[PDB]
């Protein structure tokens, strides 16, 4: 895995909306209203450990406000677009 911080622009905010949408299906935290994704947002790029030295997927680690509480959500993304999954959604957590 390799790590980088990405901005919290539209792509990142939409990851946050996805996370909230998916958590609403579960219902652990009742019915949440997405507010906004705040810094820092981390992107993990996952590589196959042997040649051809290749990317097998991504994971995003977000701090997202929903219904005015702060949550940590981890989201996986496949190489073939449109395979996103909510891995973890935990909180409330203290601010970064």
């Amino acid at each position: 895995g390799e790590w980088e911080i990405i901005d919290i622009g539209p792509f990142t905010q939409n990851l946050g909306k996805f996370a909230v949408d998916e958590e609403n299906k579960i219902g652990q935290y009742g019915r949440l209203t997405f507010n906004k994704v705040i810094r820092p947002c981390m992107k993990k790029t996952i590589y196959e450990n042997e040649g051809f030295r290749e990317i097998k997927g991504y994971e995003y680690q977000l701090y997202v406000y929903a219904s005015d509480k702060l949550f940590r959500a981890d989201i996986s993304e496949q190489v073939v677009a449109g395979g996103r999954k909510l891995l973890r959604f935990n909180g409330p957590v203290p601010p970064p």
